[PDB]
This record gives structure tokens, C-alpha cells and sequence, in this order.
């Protein structure tokens, strides 16, 4: 539950790659497919994401992503410690099943995944929640 | 001031095209840099937005953005309208530059850029105040 821990996985589907982030303490996530499982593109994936949120920690479920050079020099620069129960991919997973016929590529069915599960209110939504629980912890 | 209200723009840096999102009211900022100045790329860009934040008017400085059925496809379903003096490219541009010289890709830098002026005070940082704003507005 603090305000500063990220949860961050790679998940399969159709051939690609999906990034997802996860904030711990409400479930927010943000997501983004790339073209390959890279060290470079989860170096810059954090760097997106610590510009954008307060991050302090990430943990993973795999502890050999964090091993590359390039995400290195990304928790190096923006400040960001590794940290060593979702489980969201399965259910961003059904979401993105349940929409996936509304678009030709993976990705847009991917970021209104994103947008379904991070609006729906199950009583605030988790975009709601990770505003709230950021806003309080500044004062 | 309302706290919905976003601006959008491209500019141009190293014969590559930056699509820059400022929340009006913070000064907050999100950016990427996109292969092609596309309508394509604008929609997508607007639906990681939408799910990130709550979105509810969209300017820009450059109206013919938004006429591709693409960009309205994506406003449409996020329920985002049109609305009819940052100015923050200079000043993002101008961050850009004092840290080109440390990364090799431009977007890296300008990632680097983002996360410099959010963070920055001057006493909330713009990432402070938009988390403040859209809290207080939810209750
Ligand atoms: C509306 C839309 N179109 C395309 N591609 C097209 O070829 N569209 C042409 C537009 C002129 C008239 C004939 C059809 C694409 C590719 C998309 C989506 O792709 C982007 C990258 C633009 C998001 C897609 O993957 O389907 C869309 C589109 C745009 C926004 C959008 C949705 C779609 C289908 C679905 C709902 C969420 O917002
Ligand atoms: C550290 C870093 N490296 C590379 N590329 C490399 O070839 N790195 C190898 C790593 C093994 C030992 C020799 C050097 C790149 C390209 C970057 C940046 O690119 C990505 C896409 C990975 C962000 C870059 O554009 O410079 C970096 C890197 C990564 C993170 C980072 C910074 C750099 C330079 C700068 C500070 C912010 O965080």
C-alpha cells in the first residue's frame, strides 16, 4: 500500500509484447504493446512512467528484466529502487478479449482495455483511487 | 481552469515530430515522439490519454489535427470534445536541449525533459498540482 510501488510484467498476445504497470496500492495500470521484450524498451517504459507518477519501487515477476544495462541507467537517473498478487493481466486479458473485434490492431484494443478497467467503479475506480491516494500522501 | 480541459500539439525537433499534451491548469505534460505527424497517431495518443486522465475537452493550435475520421473515431469513444498561452514547447524544447547530449535517442531525452519539468517546483511541481486538482474535483 505505498503510495510509490509499481507492479511491472510482460504479458503474450498474438505474437506481441505487452507492458503492463500496475499501481499497487489501487490498480491502476497503464499498458503499451512493443515490438520486442527488450531491455531498451523497459528502460524507456519507466521513464515514461516516473515523469508521469511518483514512483519509488517496482517489483516484477520476473526479476530478470531489471538485469539489463539500459533499465539500469533508467532507475538510476529517475531515482527508482527494485522492490524484493494482481493478478490484472488475466483480467486486462479478458478485457482485451471482450473488445478486441472493435479494432484492427492489438494495441488500441489494448489502451481501451486500459481505459475500461481504470474508469469502472467497483466506490471509486482505480483512476479515481491513484489520484486520491497520491493527492493525500503530498500533504 | 477547469480540470479536464487538455492541449495538444506537435512540434518538430531533429526532423522528428514530438505530440506534446498539456493539462491546462497544472502545466503538467506528457509527450512522444511519433514516426509520422499522422491522425493515426494522434487517435492512439489520445486514447493512452483519455485512460491515463479524465479527459473531457481537447485544443490544440492546429484545428486540421483533428478532422481525420481516425482522431474522432477516438474522441468519440472516450467521449472527448473539441474545444474552440503555454506556451511549454519552448520551454520543453528548451529542457530538451540541455539534456540531448546525454542520450542518444531523441525521445529518451525528451522523456528526460518531462520528467524534469514535472518534478520541478516553482511551491507544488505541475505533477503535484494535476493530482491535487483532480482529486479535490472528485469529492
Ligand atoms: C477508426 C479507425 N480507423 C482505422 N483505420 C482505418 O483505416 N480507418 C479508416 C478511416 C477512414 C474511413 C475508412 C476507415 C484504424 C486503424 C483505427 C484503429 O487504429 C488506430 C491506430 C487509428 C487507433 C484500429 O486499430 O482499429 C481506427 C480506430 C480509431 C480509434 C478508435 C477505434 C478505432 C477502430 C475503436 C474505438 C477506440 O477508438
Ligand atoms: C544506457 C543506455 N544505453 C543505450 N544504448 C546502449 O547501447 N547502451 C549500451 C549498454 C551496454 C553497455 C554499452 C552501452 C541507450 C540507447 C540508452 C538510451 O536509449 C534507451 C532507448 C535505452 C532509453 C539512449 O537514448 O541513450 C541508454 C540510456 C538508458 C536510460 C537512460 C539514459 C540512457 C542514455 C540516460 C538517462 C535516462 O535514462
Amino acid at each position: 500500500c505505498s503510495p510509490g510501488i509499481w507492479q511491472l510484467d510482460c504479458t503474450h498476445l498474438e505474437g506481441k509484447v505487452i507492458l503492463v504497470a500496475v499501481h499497487v496500492a489501487s490498480g491502476y495500470i497503464e499498458a503499451e504493446v512493443i515490438p520486442a521484450e527488450t531491455g531498451q524498451e523497459t528502460a524507456y517504459f519507466l521513464l515514461k512512467l516516473a515523469g508521469r507518477w511518483p514512483v519509488k519501487t517496482v517489483h516484477t515477476d520476473n526479476g530478470s528484466n531489471f538485469t539489463s544495462t539500459t533499465v539500469k541507467a533508467a532507475c538510476w537517473w529517475a531515482g527508482i529502487k527494485q522492490e524484493f498478487i494482481e493478478s490484472m493481466n488475466k483480467e486486462l486479458k479478458k478485457i482485451i478479449g471482450q473488445v478486441r473485434d472493435q479494432a484492427e490492431h492489438l494495441k488500441t484494443a489494448v489502451q481501451m482495455a486500459v481505459f475500461i478497467h481504470n474508469k469502472k467503479r467497483k466506490g471509486y475506480s482505480a483512476g479515481e483511487r491513484i489520484v486520491d491516494i497520491i493527492a493525500t500522501d503530498i500533504q
